[PDB]
């Protein structure tokens, strides 16, 4: 069977009212990741116990310490623009991930290739090098706290997403262990809506979504069964 799925989202007050009133029938960890300045409000307002608040991109020991102290236990790291715009390298993201885990966080670590990388058939070498860097700073036991989001930056069909996710899980199995591989949530972080979410989740190696904080996130949740 699949590990517990994750639905994570990366005007606002209307969105949280909506999430709060939503009945979610099945086992699924929901995550609302927000920017620093909206954190307190989101935390005051979001009360659905199947949801947790995540920080984003924090990389400083003291910052992580305060978030944790503030009751934030999740963080999202390495999201696409962090790498292609802000210049966070494979190693910078790796160190952020290791720092967060050491501070008691559950980490959604993002990886993904650009259009130029996908077009040239270098998806595998790129994606695996990104996670290899992440793995280098983590111990096997740390993987209990880790979640991988695959982001088709280059954008996708369920078959394409399945192939990407499957290639990630094979590298994990062989380099980290089959037991880690089996428990690891690998989320699909490409474009998704209420039409293809359900289709995508059906894929053997998709364990959820890293999608947009948007009214239709609710359908993304339902897509995880």
């Amino acid at each position: 069977s699949k590990p517990q799925p994750i639905a994570a989202a990366n005007s606002l007050s209307e969105l949280i009212d909506l999430f709060n009133s939503t009945s979610i029938n099945h086992d699924v960890q929901c995550v609302v990741a927000s920017t620093f300045v909206h954190l307190a409000m989101t935390k005051e307002r979001l009360s659905h116990p199947k949801f947790v608040i995540a920080a984003q991109n924090a990389g400083n020991a003291d910052a992580l310490a305060s978030l944790k102290d503030f009751g934030v236990n999740w963080i999202v790291l390495g999201h696409s623009e962090r790498r292609w715009y802000y210049g966070e390298t494979n190693e910078i993201v790796a160190d952020k991930v290791a720092a967060a885990v050491a501070s008691g966080f559950m980490v959604i670590a993002c990886i993904g290739e650009t259009l130029q990388e996908r077009e040239s058939g270098r998806t595998a070498v790129v994606v695996l090098t990104q996670i290899a860097a992440i793995a280098k700073k983590l111990k096997k036991a740390d993987w209990a706290k880790v979640v991988i989001a695959y982001e088709p930056v280059w954008a996708a069909t369920p078959q394409q997403a399945q192939e990407a996710h499957a290639l990630i899980r094979s590298w994990v199995s062989s380099k980290i262990g089959a037991d880690v591989a089996g428990e690891l949530r690998i989320l699909y972080g490409g474009s998704v809506n209420g039409k293809n979410a359900r289709t995508l989740y059906q894929q053997r190696d998709v364990n959820g979504f890293l999608a947009g904080l948007k009214p239709e996130f609710v359908d993304i949740i339902k897509a995880t069964q």
